[PDB]
């Protein structure tokens, strides 16, 4: 397809969810391209793809395009009740160097700009090649009824916590608040003064392609 955004940051909002070409890296490759398309959309979820070629910059990621759930700002970590979240997804080739995950931040700041926090939770729910997530694994905890590897690193001010499924899970169900809840009780995050900034789900794509990752749902509920 319905929509086509190719260009670096190109934007689509509907029915409480958006998509952006966020292409944030791209400098860093030597060659590429890449466009996220809207296949369709409801109040109750997403459909969409993103396609990609990238070379070049082998370590550094080009992009992270993602469906975004909408949401009011203000909404403090420790009262939001749920942070329910599906997505199925897959990619046609895993000869990339490529992740699936999502992406959320938090602030004290209720009204800090979307584009980092005073923290950052990923959920990688799957990985492509030796791509790796800022800081060092801290060890397997179990968390929403799986098991994930736990890394923990800081970029600038920004304390980043990512959890790594064992093997790709194309297809999962989740209750978001049960990893801020993990890491309030466990590493000290203090979420009752911390406030949802955004909450994304896409790939991160550092080389290889064509490529295609397919989101055949994508919906989020946050109250």
């Amino acid at each position: 397809q319905q929509v086509t955004l190719c260009e670096q940051y190109g934007y689509w909002s509907g029915n409480g969810y958006e998509i952006n070409n966020n292409l944030w890296g791209r400098d860093s490759a030597t060659s590429g391209w890449q466009c996220s398309y809207l296949d369709g959309s409801s109040d109750s979820g997403i459909q969409w793809h993103t396609t990609w070629e990238w070379q070049g910059g082998q370590h550094d990621v080009k992009s992270y395009v993602y469906s975004g759930k909408q949401f009011p700002r203000g909404q403090r970590i420790t009262s939001i009740n749920s942070m329910q979240t599906s997505v199925s997804w897959y990619y046609d080739t895993t000869n990339v160097r490529a992740n699936v995950a999502y992406d959320i931040f938090t602030a004290a700041d209720p009204n800090h700009v979307n584009s980092s926090g005073d923290y950052e939770l990923m959920i990688w729910l799957a990985k492509y090649g030796d791509v790796q997530p800022i800081g060092s694994p801290v060890g397997t905890v179990h968390v929403n009824g799986r098991n994930w590897e736990l890394w923990i690193g800081m970029n600038g001010n920004m304390k980043v916590f990512s959890f790594i499924a064992p093997s790709p899970l194309n297809s999962w169900s989740g209750e978001v608040k049960e990893f801020f809840n993990y890491l309030q009780y466990n590493q000290g995050y203090p979420a009752g003064d911390q406030h949802l900034i955004v909450f994304q789900m896409g790939t991160e794509a550092f080389t290889g392609g064509p490529a295609t990752m397919t989101v055949s749902h994508f919906s989020a509920n946050i109250y």
